[PDB]
């Protein structure tokens, strides 16, 4: 009933998510001209060290790298945020062309993909009653640019190919989630939502400023997964990405001058 075809695609979601017209909706443009440094801020802290991955799984819209959040393992707190949010799961957007893929845009420019890495606030108890909190959920958000491989990426993309079809699914522990970022964690923060059905309005978003390199080849096999079920007609995975909507009544900080 959604997806990203030719007629389910993120202009009819509405339909069945009338939020998709909301106040609070991502992704956004991010205009470096109007984002305006916010002294409130803290400096992000991104505890990834016991972090326990379990599985990866395709799920006809992406794949989700998916981690034990039954403890305090892999934390996300500072920056915008109040208290602890553990890391579920991350996975990402990507296009059919390397000069699309991106949900974020930065003064209108699209990026070749973005990873998502999703993380629930531990007041809330589950992710399933955090998102249906304002301050549910915490999303750093880190840009994909083509260009030198990212060595940290490859025990992904050699999994792919167990995972090719919706539903499918393999064991994917011990992956370290910190050879995914970027020298910097300078960022920016605003207010928003899902980018997903049922785009619920419970995110802070942590746009990271670095974006990360990833080759060719890497995006290559990316573009090789597809959407449909074994058996069904082939859809390659591409271009699973919302477009940016509008920023309405919300201010976009900067951690950094
Ligand atoms: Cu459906
Ligand atoms: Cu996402």
């Amino acid at each position: 009933h959604w997806g990203y075809g030719k007629h389910n695609g993120p202009e009819h979601w509405h339909k069945d998510f009338p939020i998709a017209k909301g106040e609070r909706q991502s992704p956004v443009d991010i205009d470096t001209h109007t984002a305006k440094y916010d002294p409130s801020l803290k400096p992000l802290s991104v505890s990834y060290d016991q972090a326990t991955s379990l599985r990866i799984l395709n799920n006809g819209h992406a794949f989700n790298v998916e981690f034990d959040d039954s403890q305090d393992k892999a934390v996300l707190k500072g920056g915008p945020l109040d208290g602890t949010y553990r890391l579920i799961q991350f996975h990402f957007h990507w296009g059919s062309l390397d000069g699309q893929g991106s949900e974020h845009t930065v003064d209108k420019k699209k990026y070749a993909a973005e990873l998502h890495l999703v993380h629930w606030n531990t007041k809330y108890g589950d992710f399933g009653k955090a998102v249906q909190q304002p301050d549910g959920l915490a999303v750093l958000g880190i840009f994909l640019k083509v260009g030198s491989a990212k060595p940290g990426l490859q025990k992904v993309v050699d999994v792919l190919d167990s995972i090719k079809t919706k539903g499918k699914s393999a064991d994917f522990t011990n992956f370290d989630p910190r050879g995914l970022l970027p020298e910097s964690l300078d960022y920016w923060t605003y207010p928003g939502s899902l980018t997903t059905p049922p785009l619920l309005e419970c995110v802070t978003w942590i746009v990271l400023k670095e974006p990360i390199s990833v080759s060719s080849e890497q995006v290559l096999k990316f573009r090789k997964l597809n959407f449909n079920g074994e058996g069904e007609p082939e859809e390659l995975m591409v271009d699973n990405w919302r477009p940016a909507q509008p920023l309405k009544n919300r201010q976009i900080k900067a951690s950094f001058k």
